[PDB]
RNA sequence: GGUUUCUCUUCAGAUCGCAUAAAUCUUUCGCCUUUUACUAAAGAUUUCCGUGGAGAGGAACAAUCUGAGAUUUUUUGAGGCCUUGCUUUGGCAAGGCU
């Protein structure tokens, strides 16, 4: 989030530049796709791993003593 | 001595990736009632998103294509001839010849 943040104000201020002003104008939305599809790319196997979890204690049923 | 595409197997020691996430363990910090979830540095490991080389099989298209392959100076007649020793009998070593 806040590398995010801190893109945001790099392309604010390379964007309101000469005559734009500090309008809701600018949509260059490709540096904090790069960053979330990052996060997705660590993300994904914790979330895979987390929710096996849940639908095999869902199914299977919680080991009471177990380990 | 074809291209494109799909799948499988094997090897990566190249910035395998002119990009970059997450997790585990051991310690140091910070926050701090306690536990997750946390802070940010190190070390040891992993997973994931991707990648390269080689081989094999399949499918669709061009059906070949891409190759490798002489006289006029200095590289051709200034060529033949008798005698002495050896003849090693194809001639060698020495003289005036043309
Ligand atoms: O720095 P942030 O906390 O991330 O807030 C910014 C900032 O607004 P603030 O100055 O008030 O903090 C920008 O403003 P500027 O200084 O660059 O002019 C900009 O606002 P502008 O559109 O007017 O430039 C932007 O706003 P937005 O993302 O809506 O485009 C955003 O403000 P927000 O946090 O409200 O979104």
């Amino acid at each position: 989030i806040r590398m995010c943040k801190d893109l945001k104000h790099l392309i604010y201020y390379r964007f309101n530049t000469g005559p734009v002003g500090k309008g809701p104008g600018c949509g260059f939305w490709a540096a904090g796709w790069r960053v979330w599809l990052f996060f997705m790319r660590g993300i994904t196997p914790l979330l895979e791993r987390w929710l096996g979890n849940l639908l095999a204690r869902q199914f299977e049923g919680r080991h009471s003593k177990g380990v």
